[PDB]
């Protein structure tokens, strides 16, 4: 009678379907679940694929995953409370993974719940329609493997489609005459592509740090990170350098803002992303900037126009995967009418609650508290187990002085599983020379 | 009643060219809307740095490159009503670059003064047929503002192009290859492939001439492969033709004649699909690239909804005068100056130049073919007449140049049929006309 549309199978929407077969595990009479995904497999930005800009059959491409990526937090603060990396792995591991081994894991949970019958994969979502006459909300889908174009009706949406997809590209002046490549950090797949080269990248975030530190680890002959406002801080090896921003390009030459010139043979904008939903309008389409509390979602996750529409994992993330999971399990405990809604007008003040504490966070440590403070409140109201936030605190704590201390080694130290209490053995090879970044690698000696 | 026009490349601007053309000789015309997510007109001839996805998000239209020029001789794609020597005053060469032929496209229109029609970074979200009010509704994202809103439209027409959402096989091996893996439409600057081994994938024009940029510009060595046939001209030194790919290695190409090499970077040239992610399956037009697409009478009327039109879908020979022929017919029958005959008429008509299409053997019965086309839509309206036997003619001359010297068939020079000029010799051999500019072309130099 009743059935719900998941948008995305990532690790928000395995999360979705994974609190939804937890519930019918438990006895417990659940909606029919269909959930649609554009790529032929999940995991979301996880899966990994060569290309870039479209896909096979034109949609966005979706990852922004490069190759040689590994798990920039603790895999500690990331596991799954009701599936370890102990139950999955069979014996510890180091704690920055490698991304085949963390796609293995969230796969892995889902593998055994059953859930992948419920996702019609190569499925890409076109558009969402609410009925007023009907209450119900009219999902227009194309279907890629059978070159159809279809739509159902659901009584309730969640959106778990992610929002680090849709590069946020700036131009700077000079662009179309440079000679070499511009692309977005988005578009980065292989360091070895700038193999003594010289690369510029525009950003003082996780993209600008990470593939930095790739093309390094992999032999760019000179790299040169650039700034909007504040650099990112970290003592840098001898040939990179942080300066002020990028004013303007020559066919050769990129100029900044402290009267700087340097010779480029290639420019990554690592310039963030936007929250781009093309299947919603505006009476369901969330618009906000990368933020730890957008507005007009009730507890993070409801839309306060129309409750029967909800948001997975649209916040900026220290907390990543348990965060999703609390989100889906309040967002079933609310579709299931295990949790009733406020009026709307309690909702916004709710809201906005929420957003007058997050203007007073000035530190990296109130912050990842501040999400911290935010999963507290959702798991309370579930049957989620509760784990160890506060102790999870201090292990971010831990990986913010280890980037300090040395950024080009932080990834080399390990940490106390907040699940199992399971210690994290170091790892087999030192971030830096461990060139393969395969799962078997990484799990052999 | 208002008309929906979607895009303002070559085709969205024959269609408000056509419009105004009427308006000018008496005739009141329709209310009409143009919607263009570039913020300029040209369509494919706009020229972009950016590569996969545009500022919005969009996906990037133009599959244009630096140094890219006319591929066939500009007399074979002369406007009827605005000639060269009207809107240059003076003769120049036959292979514009694309600045040139940029240039001549907006000279007629904004003369025809047609841009207060158009609504640009504006992106075409979704068009549904209703029933009880027979309108169409365009559903439309205004990227200046972050607005989504839907004007509804008594028909519409589709000039959306079909050269832009690539048609990107997967090799094996693709996963591991170091170098670079982009399609013909990411395709930029190839002064990016300066001292290196580029491999063309594809038999057609986007590998003949993106592989000539690279010849120009600088590459190390250039390897061709072919799915089924190849492409038959004499190459330079440095350049190689082989048999399909069958898989990829770390750095090394193999092929299927066992012939394996060292490559720095992959071309898919492989071509493109009819995309239209704002349609349902209604309005879509579903088909491979060709002559003659099923479903549009005339080649251009939808024949499930006569109140709907396609211009410039089919393969092209003829490029923008056909475009003036569909728009002009498009317009007569919106009018009502043409009457439609039955659907069942329609279709027989539909399949009669299906049955034709199919006996095409040779380049030039495939030309003269599209000529054919081409007399039968002049011949319905007031769409100026023009030499449509000795166009082919020309196209002929042009297919012997290309034969005989595949590296110079931009040097030769040939006869307007439009106005009996004679185009002169260009200042520069393509080969040392290393300058992109407009004004390097115009100039003596
Ligand atoms: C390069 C990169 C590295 C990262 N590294 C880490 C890390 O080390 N540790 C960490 O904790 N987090 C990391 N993240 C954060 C990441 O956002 C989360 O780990 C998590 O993957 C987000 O989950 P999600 O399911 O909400 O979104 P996504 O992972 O992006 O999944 C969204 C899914 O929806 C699908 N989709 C989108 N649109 C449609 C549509 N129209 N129709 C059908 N399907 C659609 C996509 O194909 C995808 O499967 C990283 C992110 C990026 C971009
Ligand atoms: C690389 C390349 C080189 C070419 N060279 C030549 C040549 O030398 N000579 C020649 O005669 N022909 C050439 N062509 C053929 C080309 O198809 C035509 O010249 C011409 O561009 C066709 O115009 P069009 O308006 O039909 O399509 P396009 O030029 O592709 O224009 C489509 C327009 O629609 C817009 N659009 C698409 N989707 C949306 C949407 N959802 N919402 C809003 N706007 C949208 C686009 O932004 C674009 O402006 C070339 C094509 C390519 C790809
Ligand atoms: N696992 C990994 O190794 C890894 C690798 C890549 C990405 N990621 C993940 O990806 C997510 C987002 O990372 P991100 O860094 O891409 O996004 P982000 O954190 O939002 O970073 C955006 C960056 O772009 C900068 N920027 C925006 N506009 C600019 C302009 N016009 N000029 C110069 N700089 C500009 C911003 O500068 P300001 O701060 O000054 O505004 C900021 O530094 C994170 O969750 C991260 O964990 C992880
Ligand atoms: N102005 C210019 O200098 C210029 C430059 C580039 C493009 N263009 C224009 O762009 C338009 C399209 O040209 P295009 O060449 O890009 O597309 P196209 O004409 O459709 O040709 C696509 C090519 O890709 C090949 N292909 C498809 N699948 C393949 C596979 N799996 N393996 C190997 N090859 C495969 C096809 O080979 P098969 O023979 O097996 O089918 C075909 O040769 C044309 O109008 C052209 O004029 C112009």
């Amino acid at each position: 009678a009743t059935r719900i549309a998941i948008l995305g199978a990532g690790p928000s929407g395995m999360a979705q379907l994974r609190a939804f077969q937890s519930a019918q595990e438990k006895g417990a009479e659940i909606p029919e679940l269909v959930c649609f995904e554009k790529q032929a497999d999940w995991g979301g930005q996880w899966n990994y694929t060569w290309r870039t800009g479209l896909d096979e059959n034109g949609e966005p491409v979706h990852s922004s995953m490069y190759r040689y990526l590994w798990s920039n937090g603790p895999k500690e603060c990331l596991e799954f409370a009701d599936y370890t990396f102990d139950e999955h792995f069979g014996k510890p591991i180091a704690s920055y993974p490698p991304r085949e081994v963390l796609w293995d894991y969230i796969k892995g949970r889902v593998e055994k719940a059953g859930v992948r019958k419920y996702i019609r994969f190569n499925t890409a979502v076109r558009h969402v329609e609410f009925n007023e006459d009907s209450q119900t909300f009219t999902v227009t889908v194309q279907d890629h493997t059978t070159d159809t174009i279809y739509s159902e009706e659901f009584d309730y949406v969640v959106c778990c489609t992610g929002h680090f997809s849709t590069p946020y590209v700036p131009e700077f002046e000079g662009f179309e005459k440079f000679g070499g490549r511009i692309l977005h950090a988005h578009d980065f797949r292989d360091a070895l592509e700038f193999k003594d080269k010289t690369v510029l990248l525009v950003g003082s975030s996780y993209s600008a740090e990470d593939i930095g530190s790739q093309c390094y680890k992999y032999g760019a002959k000179k790299l040169i990170s650039c700034y909007r406002t504040a650099p990112m801080g970290y003592k840098w090896p001898e040939n990179w350098d942080e300066r002020p921003n990028l004013v303007r390009v020559d066919t050769e030459n990129a100029y900044f803002a402290d009267g700087s010139s340097e010779k480029v043979d290639a420019i990554i904008l690592c310039t963030g992303y936007i929250h781009h939903f093309p299947f919603l309008n505006d009476d369901l389409r969330l618009v906000t900037n990368n933020r730890l509390w957008p507005l007009n979602l009730y507890k993070g996750v409801v839309w306060e126009d129309n409750p029967k529409f909800f948001y997975i994992g649209m916040q900026d993330q220290w907390y990543s995967f348990n965060m999703f999971d609390a989100q889906a399990w309040y967002a079933r405990d609310v579709i299931m009418g295990r949790l009733p809604l406020p009026s709307k007008e309690e909702m916004k003040a709710d809201s906005m609650a929420w957003r007058e504490k997050e203007l007073t966070l000035v530190t990296a440590e109130e912050m990842y508290t501040y999400q911290g403070d935010y999963i507290q409140n959702l798991i309370d109201m579930t049957d989620y187990p509760s784990f160890d936030i506060p102790a999870t605190n201090k292990t971010f704590l831990e990986w913010k002085h280890h980037k300090k201390e040395n950024i080009m080694t932080f990834r080399d130290h390990s940490y106390r599983s907040l699940m199992t209490g399971t210690m994290a053995p170091k790892h087999h090879t030192p971030w830096i020379d461990a060139l393969d970044d395969s799962l078997e690698a990484y799990l052999s000696d």
